[PDB]
């Protein structure tokens, strides 16, 4: 409906009553008066603007008698918003555009909830691709919210990303670990304990015993790599690239650009340490 009600006998109740969620901006207006047709088009583009943040609804004060004076009205035009029930502001004459988003940035939600929840609408859809953008911004928006913090973790989670995931639980304040946190908490601490391979320890108990031999940590690499640690893995290597070129006669080198080859070019990970190996190569 454009996010536009006309109303009448049949919609006042229904939209005094929708107010409850949605803040009403009835809008008292008649088609005779010279202060609303220049408030008019001001008020509806507004309407189409916000899409379904607001509800303008217009009262014709010429074919609506009975309402207006039930209203109280003593100008024309007047406008009223109407939250939670209850009339909360208004204004009677014509007004510039930003004295009405004046009145309406006071009950409007802020960029990062209205962020949070169209992710939250995508997450619910599975769209966790799309949710991520929205909700790295309305984190950083919200001075890392706990609330969107917790959606931000889940949506990384699901995109494979646990240890970006990790850090922003890290962050989650004490008052919000509640049982949503201690969920993704328990998956991530699951996951880890899944990857802590009996293998990976006895490997990593060697080389923190010998932490010169490029082989040994080699070896290692292509452990952590094989369930999913490749940020261990990677800076493990890379460590000993930087040392040697040629370290563990060439293999390390092998090693390294086989996993970046097995993330394959979409992994930003891998991307970022395709363009350190070119550097330290060339
Ligand atoms: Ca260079």
């Amino acid at each position: 409906v454009e996010n536009i009600v006309n109303i009448n006998e049949s919609n006042l109740q229904q939209v005094l009553e929708q107010s409850m969620t949605t803040p009403v901006l009835f809008y008292f207006w008649s088609e005779r008066s010279q202060h609303c047709l220049q408030l008019t088009p001001i008020l509806e583009s507004l309407a189409a603007q916000y899409n379904g943040q607001f509800i303008l609804a217009k009262l014709d004060c010429d074919a609506e008698q009975m309402i207006a004076a039930q209203f109280g009205l003593r100008a024309i035009p007047t406008v009223y918003l109407f939250q939670n029930g209850q009339p909360v502001d208004g204004f009677q004459g014509p007004q510039p555009e930003e004295a009405i988003r004046a009145l309406l940035d006071k009950v409007l939600p802020r960029e990062e909830e209205l962020k949070a929840q169209q992710a939250m609408q995508l997450m619910q859809e599975s769209n966790y691709t799309d949710a991520l953008p929205l909700l790295k911004d309305a984190w950083q928006l919200s001075n890392q919210n706990g609330e969107i913090g917790l959606l931000l973790a889940e949506t990384l989670i699901a995109l494979n990303r646990s240890e970006d995931a990790e850090a922003v639980l890290k962050t989650i304040p004490l008052q919000d670990q509640d049982t949503r946190y201690q969920g993704l908490v328990a998956q991530i601490e699951l996951l880890k304990q899944a990857a802590d391979t009996p293998e990976i320890q006895q490997l990593q108990q060697q080389v923190a015993e010998n932490p010169e031999d490029a082989a040994l940590a080699t070896q290692l690499a292509l452990q952590l790599h094989q369930v999913g640690r490749n940020e261990e893995a990677l800076e493990l290597l890379f460590g000993h690239l930087r040392k040697d070129l040629t370290a563990a006669d060439g293999q390390t080198r092998k090693t390294f650009q086989e996993i970046l080859a097995a993330l394959g070019t979409g992994d930003a990970l891998a991307s970022k340490y395709r363009r350190q190996l070119y550097a330290l190569l060339y």
